[PDB]
């Protein structure tokens, strides 16, 4: 159908992308960036990252594949040296879809914009001290004071959520996860410390307490946003879809970045 | 309906017990503790714990429902002086259940056994060093050597997982979440360090190396286990279904356990 | 003999000190804020933290003492009531001084500048992503990526540095302690983890990678660095000295401050 | 001088040590195992800490040495390929001697037992739960609920005590380290969480709150205790002392065993 090639930008990911873009002609496989069936990522993580949100607004029809020429990425998990296999079978079709879990950021102020995020959301302070309250399905949890607070996906949680403290979680679970940055705990201060997974439809609220100033991240993104009042994360509706040929097991995956490959 | 009270066995929560007996007299309310429909459990969430066990084989068609004479827990998340509201309450009938996950462990020898968790489940060594291979889903993941392993209900992250670490977890997701406790890391020994959290039908495997007996725990229950060739750990396909009466929200009773009540 | 009052501003702190300073005139005791042998500081540990750092450069002939109006603080360790019952002892003299050791910071660029801590100093990206080479003695230790390092003092382990996982340490100890900020730990990227405690003599460098700016933190003084090539950490030969008039130990002060008061 | 050597026991010790003995007999070295000046352990760290155990009682007339036959250990520092180049050196002399602190753990009963570690000493219970009272210099600093604590020497931060989240530690810091196992923190319990690090004369002192059985164990030995009335930590006025030919900093000693070698 149709299909777009991403790249790293580097030497090695240019010429792959040009190769297979290439194998591609021999079938009845066109070539669009603008509605993609297929979008393959050529690179790293962060190549894969940039190539979800490049094409955010079309998951539903949009099915993803990860070609790692580095290391092995847990969004790239496909080899160079398969790419030849990858370009046959991906001609003809008829593949399994993998479907994993989103998080949607909310940013209201005083209009409100949305966001996207594959691996977490983050919230920092914009330079003095970081202090917000924790909402929780209109529940008041607890007033953190400390660095931030990050919000995962479980495809995320072996990312920044991993090197918090924060719990590895199979995507199979739709459900989101938050993990505490340097968080201060005296006689006047007290979080929870622990990581919290929420299921669907929960919703967590972060409302200022006195600096309306945060650094908010989605992935690779940072934004500087001004005059908050609120920033609520929940379980997308939405969901990224993976075109799958043969088994990677999630956990699998997770052994070899981790443990050994 | 058929019901029956348990109780801590002190002073406090015996008296409450006859007083709740007597109170149901006043309605058709049959006490039976061989087919009870409903079970009370007066004391703390080792108690309740104890209930849960006492009838682990009725668990469809048992609702249970915990009273704190001492601090609240979070089974036991009624107070005493609301006794004779919940009597009320209670002999009406119409109410809403609320279904938990549990943990089925089997252990294998050289016949195999099953026991079911509330809270959690744990292996550690029976006196030299716990060294176990982890397969997850027949898939060799790592060489676990340290304390033990922890693998905890959703309900059962607020206690020992807790305490290891491990994230807190909302109990309508149906899952189990593995801890480590005091893992060995250096040039030759490697591990995930972080929590796991498996979803329904993955099945968590423990294989001895050198050593075949355990000490396995199974709440508060703990029992030497010899001749071991496996552990096995999954979500169970039963569920625990508690009598619920008002809104008592999962995260507020975090809230008020651990951050402030 | 010479003495000043600093204040934290607020209307209890102000007048604490117009109060001080009226019960010292009825003694041989001269204000004095230039050279003074007695600082007095009235508010929190950020006001004791200013008081230091506005007399860095006279440490050894200054005896601090700190006042805490607001709740404990771990060098604002004087109740307000008993400020009358200081002024009194503090006219006398013939008391003892308790010396904490200080931690010494050097950024070089490409002149060097020196710093003086008395909580800690960390050490964090202008943006980008954080990476550098953790040099101890001259041998390479560790390749760091992550969000930042933190070098802190004795006294101030119980402040970021116990967020950060660190150890309490006791300030009769002459070291300083380092700690991770959430550190990257794959198949290609590896650190030690654990905090590490160096003592007198021991040079900690920090080299950068690619990026050359960094976000230095020296107590509550932030600054961004530009064209760093190296950050030397090692134990001061300066220490801070505290006028001490009653027995109030380290563990006890820590016990208030975090168990309970 | 007076010499022996002791082995792991498998193939490979046992004959690096009989050419060992060979090569000393062609030097004014005799072998003696019950008044010798150097001890020569060959095996890993396990059979360097029953060495150091071995003639605990001697240590201020013993230079200890390690030869790792397996892997490199934090005491056996030597390759075996290396050890005939250990034997001329050992045979001159004129050599450095290097000391590390060691923790003195004293038992008390209702006649009390001094221990002396290398590593470490723990405390558990005798199958219950494991509550003891925490005093400090004469202070009750905390209840401790959990599964244990760890009281680590410098040298043994390495060890046990860092995979309690313990902050590894140069042996030049006489102090020892206090580490939590799996502690209860909730609305009844409370305790520090963050290791703790004692300087010289400071003492530690365990206390039972209702069952005094505990599980004590001393590097390798463990011991069930009964009738426990008192537990005391404190660095040993006894030091062991090393042979050392080469620099191999305690540092890079690190780098090599978790970094990488
Ligand atoms: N202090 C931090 N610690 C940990 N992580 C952080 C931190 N600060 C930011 N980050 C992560 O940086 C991401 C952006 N950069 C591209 C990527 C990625 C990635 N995603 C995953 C994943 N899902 N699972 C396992 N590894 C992953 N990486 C791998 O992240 C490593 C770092 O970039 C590379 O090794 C990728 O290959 C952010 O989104 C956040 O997650
Ligand atoms: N080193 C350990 N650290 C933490 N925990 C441990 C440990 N060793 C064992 N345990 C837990 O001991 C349980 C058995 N005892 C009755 C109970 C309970 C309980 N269950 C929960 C829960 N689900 N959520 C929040 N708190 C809970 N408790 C509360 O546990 C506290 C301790 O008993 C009391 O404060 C209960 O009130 C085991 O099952 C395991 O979980
Ligand atoms: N994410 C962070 N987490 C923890 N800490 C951080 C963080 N970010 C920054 N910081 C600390 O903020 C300090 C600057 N602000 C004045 C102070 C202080 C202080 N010093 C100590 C101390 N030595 N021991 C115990 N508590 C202490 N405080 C108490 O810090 C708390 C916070 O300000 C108040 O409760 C003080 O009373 C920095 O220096 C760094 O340490
Ligand atoms: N759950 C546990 N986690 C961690 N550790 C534990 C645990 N349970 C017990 N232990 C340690 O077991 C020691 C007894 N066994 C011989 C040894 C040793 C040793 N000493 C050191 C050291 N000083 N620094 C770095 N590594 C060291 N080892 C290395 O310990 C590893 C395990 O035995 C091997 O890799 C040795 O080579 C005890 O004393 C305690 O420390």
């Amino acid at each position: 159908m149709k299909y777009m090639i991403t790249s790293k930008g580097d030497e090695k990911s240019d010429l792959l992308r040009l190769n297979m873009i290439a194998g591609f002609g021999e079938y009845d496989m066109e070539y669009d960036d603008v509605e993609p069936e297929i979008v393959i990522s050529i690179g790293g993580d962060g190549t894969f990252l940039s190539a979800f949100h490049q094409y955010e607004e079309r998951l539903d029809e949009i099915a993803f594949i990860g070609i790692h020429t580095g290391h092995l990425g847990f969004y790239a998990d496909w080899r160079p040296a398969e790419a030849d296999k990858l370009v046959k079978l991906l001609a003809k079709g008829e593949y399994q879809k993998v479907s994993y879990p989103l998080l949607k950021t909310t940013v209201k102020y005083g209009k409100e914009a949305t966001y996207l995020a594959l691996n977490e959301s983050t919230v920092k302070s914009s330079g003095g001290p970081f202090v917000v309250d924790v909402v929780i399905n209109d529940i008041h949890f607890e007033r953190f004071r400390g660095d931030g607070l990050c919000m995962s996906t479980p495809s995320g949680t072996t990312a920044y959520n991993k090197s918090l403290g924060g719990a590895l979680m199979h995507p199979s679970i739709e459900a989101m996860q938050l993990t505490e940055m340097a968080s201060i705990n005296n006689r006047v201060y007290r979080t929870i410390g622990s990581p919290l997974v929420f299921p669907k439809h929960h919703v967590v609220s972060l409302q200022p307490v006195n600096d309306k100033d945060f650094q908010i991240s989605v992935d690779h993104l940072s934004i500087l946003h001004r005059d908050v009042q609120e920033i609520r994360y929940e379980v997308s509706a939405k969901k990224i879809h993976f075109a799958r040929f043969r088994s990677f097991p999630f956990w699998r995956r997770v052994h070899d970045s981790f443990i050994e490959d």
